[PDB]
């Protein structure tokens, strides 16, 4: 129907789109440092912690990519994510500089804890570990709020901080179809991978652009699960682990990849 790169074509996000489900009545949160203001991106809610204050909605790019990678809105015109419309947030925890503190990390997985919805991604890894941060996951699985972190891009045998632990979720890149690919990250404690070797999606000042990463098909696994809660909106963060387990793809092996591709077709059928 609309018009995606490989990367949401083998996530079965299209079928989705056409048998009638919209993922409407989900939230999701988008803990980035700008969404970018546009036409293709409803922004529903938004809030921003760390320090700099350049503008809720826009900053650096990355933010807005993974806002069209878990719910582009679905208008034909732009790229198309997972989800249509669904309540996407914006919760700047990190800056453009590169890292908030772990004050800022934290205070994002917390203000989850309470207005964190039913689900919140973050593209993020430090190797700064910081019982700070474990007292906002704190927050977060005291209230019930799936996180699904991203990977990395290729750094030490380990995944992103927390994503690794904070019952946060890991997500991996992948090659032509499954394969591990050549810049993603792995460790003892990878949740699920997909296609991040080029991914269109929008942009600032009426743009759009592609790019190759992790951290882009990492919101694409966080928009599926949220098309699962959407036909399950009377379920919580743990059942709907459960389906979207069985649902997923499942490689096999003993740990690396062990689920790794996904999609909605079995997650919705």
């Amino acid at each position: 129907a609309q018009s995606v790169p490989w990367g949401i074509s083998r996530v079965q996000a299209p079928a989705a789109h056409n048998r009638g489900l919209t993922g409407s009545g989900v939230k999701v949160a988008v803990l980035d440092t700008g969404i970018s203001t546009h036409p293709d991106l409803n922004i529903r809610g938004g809030a921003s912690f760390v320090p700099g204050e350049p503008s809720t909605q826009d900053g650096n790019g990355h933010g807005t990519h993974v806002a069209g990678t878990i719910a582009a809105l679905n208008n034909s015109i732009g790229v198309l994510g997972v989800a249509p419309n669904a309540e996407l947030y914006a919760v700047k925890v990190l800056g453009a500089s590169g890292s908030g503190s772990v004050s800022s990390i934290a205070q994002g997985l917390e203000w989850a804890g309470n207005n964190g919805m039913h689900v919140a991604n973050l593209s993020l890894g430090s190797p700064s570990p910081s019982a700070t941060l474990e007292q906002a996951v704190n927050s977060a699985t005291s209230r019930g709020v799936l996180v699904v972190a991203a990977s990395g891009n290729s750094g030490a045998g380990s995944i992103s901080y927390p994503a690794r632990y904070a019952n946060a979720m890991a997500v991996g890149a992948t090659d032509q179809n499954n394969n591990r690919a050549s810049f993603s990250q792995y460790g003892a404690g990878l949740d699920i991978v997909a296609p991040g070797v080029n991914v269109q999606s929008t942009y600032p000042g009426s743009t759009y652009a592609s790019l190759n990463g992790t951290s882009m098909a990492t919101p694409h696994v966080a928009g599926a699960a949220a098309l699962v809660k959407q036909k399950n909106p009377s379920w919580s963060n743990v059942q709907i682990r459960n389906h979207l387990k069985n649902t997923a793809t499942s490689l096999g092996s003993t740990n690396l990849y062990g689920s790794g591709l996904v999609n909605a077709e079995a997650a919705t059928r």
